């Protein structure tokens, strides 16, 4: 699929990623957790890029959106920036 709706959180240290994964299970809040933790110039937008082509931001994203099914929070994944957790939506 060319364009998909995707939310991404990048964690610098694994310990926080584990706390997030458990934190999302205990609480559950992919959008709000991404915005607070990302604290980056793409926290507002990278935490909610809306729909964009499979080749805009990070290649690793194309793999999992083509690996996991949409509507399937997959991650946290491994990427150079740190841990990538990707939520897939619409996929079109």
């Amino acid at each position: 699929a060319k364009t998909a709706a995707a939310l991404h959180i990048l964690v610098k240290e694994e310990k926080l990623a584990l706390d997030l994964l458990e934190q999302i299970k205990n609480g559950a809040d992919f959008g709000k957790l991404a915005k607070k933790h990302s604290i980056c110039p793409s926290g507002k937008r990278g935490g909610d890029l809306g729909e964009f082509r499979q080749g805009q931001m990070v290649p690793a994203f194309d793999k999992v959106v083509f690996s996991c099914p949409v509507l399937e929070p997959t991650g946290p994944l491994h990427t150079q920036f740190g841990y990538h957790i990707i939520k897939v939506l619409y996929r079109n």
